[PDB]
């Protein structure tokens, strides 16, 4: 009975470009996703994995900046919301 998701086109289209092929989600799944795409792509630097580097990515039109921690939750979280509805 977690909350379902139906996420914005932009968060979509993120999702999709890792393999999702549904269009309503768990929380969880969208941040496992979003940590995906963030390994596939390689934007997180090799010395310490949490700092990601995502100004010249469709990830920071998504999160707003150039450059996030994977420790910034409420950042995470927020930015997340805002480009989603709840379903069921
Ligand atoms: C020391 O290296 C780590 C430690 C933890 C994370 C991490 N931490 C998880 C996490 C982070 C923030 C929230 Cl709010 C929830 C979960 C999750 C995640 C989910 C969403 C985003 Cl946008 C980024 C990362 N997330 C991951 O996606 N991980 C888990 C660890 N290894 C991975 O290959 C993927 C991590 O993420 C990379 C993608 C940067 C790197």
């Amino acid at each position: 009975q977690e909350t379902l998701v139906r996420p914005k086109p932009l968060l979509l289209k993120l999702l999709k470009s890792v393999g999702a092929q549904k269009d309503t989600y768990t929380m969880k799944e969208v941040l496992f996703y979003l940590g995906q795409y963030i390994m596939t792509k390689r934007l997180y630097d090799e010395k310490q994995q949490h700092i990601v580097y995502c100004s010249n990515d469709l990830l920071g039109d998504l999160f707003g900046v150039p450059s996030f921690s994977v420790k910034e939750h409420r950042k995470i979280y927020t930015m997340i919301y805002r480009n989603l509805v709840v379903v069921n």
